């Protein structure tokens, strides 16, 4: 057929009951998750194809960058808690990956300060336990299919995204039979 498991994605031997309908993983230390985002913006052309009623989750994980990979996940949840992703990702991802300019939790609030949130509010959200309530929903999912690499995409707990059955001469061509397999994975 013209999608086969196996092909552009793979079934979960285990299938996760409760799971959100499309879920990303990835981590701002993760060089191909800064390319999905900042180069190809996978999430917004995925977002983009997906059915009505269908929602979109990204969570962030710890297995990369040791301590820092923690506070960003920690961070991710503030951002999430407060509603600002699309605010400080682009800064996040350079921070670690372009500039080199963040190596503590305080260089990451750094970023938040700079786009706006205010300092009052980041450390309020970052010391509440909404936000560790937060963190203890990324690494649940993230337990849940034994994630272990990043990018990662699972539909509706039973679909795993496989990227490396596509072609990447062109990206353009890449993102979207990323994003009608995701579609194609959701109707089905
Ligand atoms: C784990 N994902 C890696 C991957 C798979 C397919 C294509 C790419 C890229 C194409 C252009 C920049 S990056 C990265």
């Amino acid at each position: 057929a013209q999608y086969e498991d196996g092909k552009q994605y793979t079934t979960l031997e285990k299938p996760v009951a409760g799971a959100p309908q499309v879920l990303e993983f990835f981590s701002f230390f993760c060089p191909h998750c800064y390319q999905f985002e900042e180069v190809l913006h996978i999430s917004d052309n995925v977002k983009k194809k997906l059915p009505e009623g269908v929602k979109m989750t990204k969570y962030h994980v710890n297995f990369m960058g040791g301590d820092l990979g923690k506070d960003l996940t920690q961070a991710w949840a503030v951002a999430m808690a407060l509603g600002v992703e699309d605010k400080v990702t682009v800064p996040l991802f350079e921070g670690v990956q372009k500039t080199q300019t963040i190596r503590s939790a305080s260089d990451i609030r750094d970023v938040f300060i700079n786009a706006g949130i205010k300092g009052e509010e980041y450390d309020a959200a970052w010391n509440s336990f909404v936000v560790k309530s937060l963190v203890a929903q990324q690494e649940k999912a993230a337990a849940d299919v034994q994630l272990r690499g990043v990018p990662a995409m699972f539909v509706n707990g039973k679909y795993q995204l496989n990227p490396q059955g596509m072609d990447t001469s062109n990206m353009d061509v890449f993102v979207q039979q990323y994003a009608d397999t995701v579609k194609y994975l959701s109707e089905k």
